[PDB]
C-alpha cells in the first residue's frame, strides 16, 4: 500500500532522526506537515538536516562496511535542484575532485532528486564513478573483466575505448524522458591514480600496474524515511585489500598472483609452498606503500578493524543495537588476525540504508 | 516424548542408511524388530553395518568441515562392549596407534556404549585425546592456554606435569558409577610429533615449536538413528592452518607471530608493513614443510578446498543435498583465493551428525 508504507516509514525515521538531534519537541509538527503533504502530493520532501542526517544514518547501518567508525562526519551534498544534463555531469566532477580532495580522501555522497513514482528523475550506468573498461575479443581478455557488460554497452552508444589495461570509462546516465543514457568522457587532470610499486622489490615495477585512488558506488539506492534516493553516488577510501587482494587477484579480475609470484622470485608450482599467500602478502603491502609514498588516502585491514572495534564500543556507549555481515566485514587476507572473526553480528536490516537495485542495461 | 523421537529418529535413519547400501528391501522387517525392541528395552541395538555407516554419514553431514571428501573411508572401530576402565584406555590407546599409522594417518573414530537414558556409561574429558597442557600461576603463562581448565582439573585429581610448553595432558575418562574419573598418562612411544622447522630461514629452528601428528576429537557426540554416542572420539589428519595459523598464532593460544616476526628478520611495529600477515605465512609454509619432511599426513588450504569442491560435485551427482558452514569452511589464510569464498551454503543441521556437548568439569 503505497502511501501508507510511505508515512510508516517517515514516522519512523522523522522520530528517530529528531530524537538523534535533540529536536524530538518539533517531531509532531513536523509528522502533521508530512502527513498532510503526502496526503496532497503523493510523497513529501527532507530538509536538508534531514537528509544530511538520513544518508550518515544510512552508512551507520550498512551491514558489510568495516569502515563505518567515520560515519559522522560524511559530506554531504544536496543537487536535489539538478534537471539537466549537463546539471548532473557538472555534479559527478565535482563530486570527484572535492571527494579527491588532492588526494586526502573525503567521505562524500552527492544526492539527486528521488523516484517519484518509482520513476527515476536520473538514472546513472556506472558501478562506480571512476572505473576500468573491459574487453574479450576471441580469447584475449584486455582491463577489467567486470566491466564487460558496461563497456559492451557503451561502445554501442558511440563511445570507443583505447583498449589499453586501464581506459577510464565514461560517465554515462541517463535522464527522465529519454530514450538513451548521454556518455562524458572524464577530464584525466580530475582522477588520482597510483602506480603500483613494492617497498624492497624493484622489479614490482615490471608489472606495470596501477588503479585509481577513490571508490565512489554509483549503483546503489539510498533509502531515507520511505523516500527512495536511486540516484546518490558516494565514496570512502579503499582499504588496500579491496585493491591488492580483489581488484588485482582474483581470476575474474586482473588476475595478478602468478605474475607477482614470478616478480618476487617464487615458484607458482606447488600449492604446499603457499605461494599465492605468499604473492597476495607482497602484493598488498605494495599497494598500501604506493597509496602512501603518493599521499592518497589508504587504510590496512589491521588498522580498519581496531576502527572498526571502536564502532562497536560507540554503539554500545550510545544504547544504539549494533548490526553487521561477518562474511563481508573480516578481511580477505588474514581474517583470523582481526577481532571481528571471532565474534558474531546481528545481519538485521535497519533503515535508513543503501541497497542494491537492477541494472538498467544487460 | 523419548521413546516416540527415538522412534521416529530410527525410521529416518535405517530408511535413509539402508537405501544407500541397497538394502531397501529389509527395511521393512528390520524397522519390525526395532519397534519390539524399543518396545521391550526402551531401546534398540545397531547392526554393525548400521553404526559403521551411521558415522560415516555423520562426517559427510558435518557442516564446518573442510575434509568431507573421504567420508566413505572412514575407519570405524566397534567398542560397545568395553566394560572396565582398563578396556577403555587400552582402547584410547590402540585409536592413537592405529589412527597414526606410522604417520601415514587413518581417519578413525571409536565407539563406545552410547548413553542409555541420558546416562553415560563412559565420559571422556579430554577434549583430543593428544593434546598440551596449559598453566598460569602469578602472570605468567606456560603452555597452551585453551587447556588451562582440564590442566587444572587433572592436577586436582593428583596429577602433576613438568610445565614444559609441551606437556602431553593424560587421558582422562569416568565410568558410570564412579564419583572421579581415573586418568593415564600417555605413553610417549605412541605419541609422534614433528619439530617445526622452515625450508629456507634457518633461524626457524631457535623458536623450538613443535606440534603433534594428530588431532583426535574426543568430547564430541556422535547421534544416529536417536542413539547418543557421547564417547566416540574420531580422528583426521591436519590441515595446515590449524597449526600455523590457529593453534601457534592465536593471541590465546601460542601467540608466536611476533617471534616469528623477528626470526624471518621483519619489524613487527607497523599495521601497514603487513608483518602478521607475512609471519602467518612464513609460519604456515614452515608447518607444512615440517610435516612432510616428517611423513606425517598434512594438507593445505588450497589442496583441501580443491578435494571439497570435489566433494560438492560429488554430493550432486549422487542427487544429495549439500551443507555447509561458510564461517567455518573458508581458510583462515587466504580465504577468498579458494573457490568455498565465491559461494554461499545451506548451513541445515542434517543427522547422523556429530554435536557438542556440556564440559564434566569446569
Ligand atoms: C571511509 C572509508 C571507507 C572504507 C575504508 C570502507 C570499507 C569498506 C569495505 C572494505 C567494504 C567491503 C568491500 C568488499 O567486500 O570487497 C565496504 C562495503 C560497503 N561500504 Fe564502506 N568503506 C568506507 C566508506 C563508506 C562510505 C562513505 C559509505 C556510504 C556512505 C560506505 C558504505 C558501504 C556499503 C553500502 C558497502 C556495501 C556495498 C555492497 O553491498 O556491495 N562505506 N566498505
Ligand atoms: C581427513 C582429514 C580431515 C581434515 C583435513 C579435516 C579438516 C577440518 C577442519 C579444517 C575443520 C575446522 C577447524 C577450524 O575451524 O579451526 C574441521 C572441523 C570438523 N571436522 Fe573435519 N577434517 C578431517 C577429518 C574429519 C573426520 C574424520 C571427522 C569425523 C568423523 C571430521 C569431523 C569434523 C567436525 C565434526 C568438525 C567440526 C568441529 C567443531 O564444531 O568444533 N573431520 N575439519
Ligand atoms: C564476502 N565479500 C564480498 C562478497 C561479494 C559477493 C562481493 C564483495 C565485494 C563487493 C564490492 C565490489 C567492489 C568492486 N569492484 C567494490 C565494492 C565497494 C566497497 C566500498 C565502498 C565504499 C564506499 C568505500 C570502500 N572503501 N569500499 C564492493 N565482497
Ligand atoms: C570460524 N571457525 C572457527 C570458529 C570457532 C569458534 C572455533 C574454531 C575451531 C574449533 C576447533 C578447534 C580446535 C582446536 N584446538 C580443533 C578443532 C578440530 C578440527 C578438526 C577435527 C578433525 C577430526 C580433523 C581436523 N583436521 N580438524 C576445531 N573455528
Ligand atoms: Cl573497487
Ligand atoms: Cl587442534
Amino acid at each position: 500500500e503505497e502511501k501508507e508504507i510511505l508515512w510508516n516509514e517517515a514516522k519512523a525515521f522523522i522520530a528517530a532522526c529528531y530524537q538523534e538531534l535533540g529536536k524530538a519537541a518539533e517531531v509532531k509538527d513536523r509528522l502533521a506537515d508530512i502527513k498532510s503533504e503526502i496526503d496532497l502530493t503523493g510523497s513529501y520532501v527532507h530538509t536538508k538536516e534531514e537528509l544530511e542526517h538520513g544518508a550518515k544514518m544510512a552508512w551507520r547501518n550498512s551491514n558489510r562496511c568495516i569502515g563505518r567508525l567515520f560515519w559522522n562526519s560524511l559530506n554531504v551534498i544536496d543537487r536535489r535542484d539538478v534537471r539537466t544534463k549537463e546539471e548532473v555531469r557538472d555534479a559527478l566532477f565535482h563530486h570527484i575532485e572535492t571527494a579527491t580532495n588532492n588526494g586526502k580522501i573525503r567521505p562524500t555522497i552527492t544526492i539527486f532528486p528521488p523516484e517519484e513514482k518509482g520513476e527515476k528523475q536520473v538514472e546513472i550506468w556506472n558501478h562506480q564513478l571512476i572505473r576500468y573498461a573491459g574487453y574479450e575479443s576471441d580469447g584475449e581478455r584486455i582491463g577489467d573483466p567486470a566491466s564487460c557488460s558496461l563497456t559492451a554497452a557503451c561502445e554501442e552508444l558511440g563511445w570507443r575505448g583505447e583498449r589499453t589495461d586501464f581506459d577510464l570509462l565514461p560517465l554515462i546516465f541517463r535522464m527522465k524522458g529519454d530514450e538513451q543514457p548521454v556518455w562524458y568522457e572524464l577530464p584525466r587532470s580530475l582522477v588520482i591514480e597510483v602506480p603500483i610499486t613494492h617497498p624492497d622489490i624493484e622489479a614490482f615495477s615490471d608489472l606495470e600496474l596501477k588503479w585509481y585512488g577513490v571508490p565512489i558506488i554509483s549503483d546503489m539506492k539510498l533509502e531515507v524515511g520511505g523516500i527512495h534516493y536511486n540516484a546518490a553516488p558516494f565514496n570512502g577510501w579503499y582499504m588496500g585489500t579491496e585493491i591488492g587482494a580483489r581488484n588485482l587477484a582474483d581470476e575474474k579480475r586482473y588476475d595478478k598472483l602468478k605474475k607477482v609470484a614470478s616478480v618476487i622470485g617464487i615458484a607458482a608450482d606447488y600449492n604446499t609452498d603457499l605461494w599465492k599467500d605468499q604473492a597476495l602478502v607482497e602484493l598488498n603491502k605494495a599497494v598500501l606503500h604506493s597509496y602512501k609514498k603518493q599521499g592518497v588516502s589508504i587504510v590496512d585491514h589491521h588498522t580498519a578493524a581496531s576502527q572498526f572495534k571502536r564502532f562497536e564500543e560507540q554503539a554500545e556507549e550510545a544504547g544504539r543495537k549494533l548490526t553487521g555481515d561477518w562474511t563481508w566485514l573480516i578481511p580477505p587476507i588474514s581474517p583470523a588476525a582481526t577481532h571481528i572473526f571471532h565474534r558474531s553480528y546481528d545481519n538485521s536490516i535497519v533503515k535508513p540504508n543503501y541497497f542494491y537495485q537492477d541494472k538498467p542495461y544487460e
